[PDB]
DNA sequence: AGGCATGCCTAGGCATGCCT
DNA sequence: AGGCATGCCTAGGCATGCCT
């Protein structure tokens, strides 16, 4: 009965796991993460892979999900939702809702869907095993505005929140992570690393 | 026959206790609890997130109601309920009534009652097990009036009273605790404890 | 047009002043007046004598008004009237409405008036000549909220517009004076006037 | 032919001129101009108090007017209207457009225009002379988001351009100020005046 | 990439009905 | 009458997109 979908870790029978790409720490590299706050920090409409790992191949039928939630307690139960100033500025791809935070680039099957009972957007593609000779899967997502952006985040932390689904909606597997946006990821990222350390 | 509610700790047949997040003590931190006073220190609306704790997973259709009475002796007998000022300031979600001051944010199905006898306010939600691997549920509780509300609180203490409730209205369980909504709830609870200890 | 009263003091043709009483400033006297500030202390509800004084005696239907404004710029444009928590406290003596912020006590031919334009309150009693060998005639004023009532003036300085008007509703003369309505007057006079003094 | 309104100064054959009030310069004053820069300092949506002054009174149907332009050469084609998020706030008195940037307060004849063929905005009030022994009439106009709003003003400073104009619509009289909305009026004003005198 | 911007987070300290 | 309460005013300093 919680509006707030859950973001506990549930690796499951599949053994699912997500996976980054070692990026420079250049002062505004376009997407980077930090295994130490398990953050991924990236500037806004910026290509953001994410590697999708599974010990053993998942049924057919299956789908992953992203959602975004605020971090905060005292803000999880508000949706996450673009500003309204990039609602109106008419970026769609065609497929993405001009609401929706998160995107899946360069998917023919994606899907974008609205919860109708807790208003939460998320962006759905099917599951697809990796080529022969590789160990995963890689997801561009995109996030379409900053952390910071007045009437949406608001500076506000939130988590990206994946999901591994059978066909019938149960749950397969779950991971999440906290995602800043922002115009120079890698000063960001050292400033936060940093931070943590001196206090 | 008495129109004040109990307030025994009862932790009854399925072990039920009450947990509260760690938090700052820095001087307007949004929620803050004080063991040593049994005494939740909030601001007005903030998020107060409160776990509930089973030994053994109570019957289905099991309840959890918090209702506010006033902790002193000379107060009991008043019900407890927002200032005239915030009643007006229209600022519902929708579903809780104006008078209330106990709300539950993030719920599909919170329940707000009002006894028909003793007019006091309540705010129900359904008791819902923890997920896996997970020890406790939390409630995210909001108080809408400070402590110190002219018309409302007017500077009395109250206590949260929450009871695990079977499906007939039965009761399973009960804890409370003090609150104190205030503006600063870092300093407050500082000179709270503070007081206790020099006095 | 505009929406807020004029505060332009105008003595007029018939020599149009005010005067107050001499009180004792113990900490809580019921109401003390500061020529240096122009302003008046006093408590919730108590006497507030107000001596009108006139060179020339105004024709036959002359009336008083008084009327409350904000006195900084910045809440000139907002109504005063009281508080939630006092509109509610049935307290009337069956002629003023609850919501209005000023009474006049002891007058058989009060009048409460609302404009219905700016919607501002006003209460009004006829002007009566003092009695021979006489040099002015007392109102009693009751202020129904302390300046710091939270939803009603909170903490903002008002002034009392005291004006002079004949039948046909021409301004004979204007008068005003700022009010704190608080618990401690003469402490509260004190402090005021020794930060007057400090700039 | 132009679709930027003209900013020359003109007080034409009735004297016309703007004063400002003297405001304390507090990190946060509300409201502060400077008459070096001709420059106004004030916080979102509270009152900027505008003397109005004039050596010859106007004809009976004159009317002010207020509109918003860019001070830049590269922004001035571009219409000054209220940011995205702002605009839908839902704070309109029910009069003002919710898009309009500029306001005015505690009138009762104000109306909001929008011009048919540029787009542009403005607010307009008849004009009222000062009561006898005044010097002057003032107009309290509110601007409804920060200079830096994004997707609004964006940081780029404006003009506010006051007309007096006849019934018939010729221009009586123009006068102009630069104008920052920000939330510390106070420090702004000093800093942009110390970066004046470093030049 | 260096460094400014500017709303906003923070703590010190005052307020003011009210307790003693 | 003395002195505490407690929401909130004040100033310092950080934020973070963006200018140079
Ligand atoms: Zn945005
Ligand atoms: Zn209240
Ligand atoms: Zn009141
Ligand atoms: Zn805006």
């Amino acid at each position: 009965s919680s509006s707030v979908p859950s973001q506990k870790t549930y690796q499951g029978s599949y053994g699912f796991r997500l996976g980054f790409l070692h990026s420079g720490t250049a002062k505004s590299v376009t997407c980077t993460y930090s295994p130490a706050l398990n953050k991924m920090f990236c500037q806004l409409a910026k290509t953001c892979p994410v590697q999708l790992w599974v010990d053993s191949t998942p049924p057919p039928g299956t789908r992953v999900r992203a959602m975004a939630i605020y971090k905060q307690s005292q803000h999880m139960t508000e949706v996450v939702r673009r500003c309204p100033h990039h609602e109106r500025c008419s970026d769609s791809d065609g497929l993405a809702p001009p609401q929706h935070l998160i995107r899946v680039e360069g998917n023919l099957r994606v899907e974008y869907l609205d919860d109708r009972n807790t208003f939460r957007h998320s962006v759905v593609v099917p599951y697809e095993p990796p080529e022969v000779g590789s160990d995963c899967t890689t997801i561009h997502y995109n996030y379409m505005c900053n952390s910071s952006c007045m009437g949406g985040m608001n500076r506000r932390p939130i988590l990206t929140i994946i999901t591994l689904e059978d066909s019938s909606g149960n749950l397969l597997g779950r991971n999440s992570f906290e995602v800043r946006v922002c115009a120079c990821p890698g000063r960001d990222r050292r400033t936060e690393e940093e931070n943590l350390r001196k206090k």
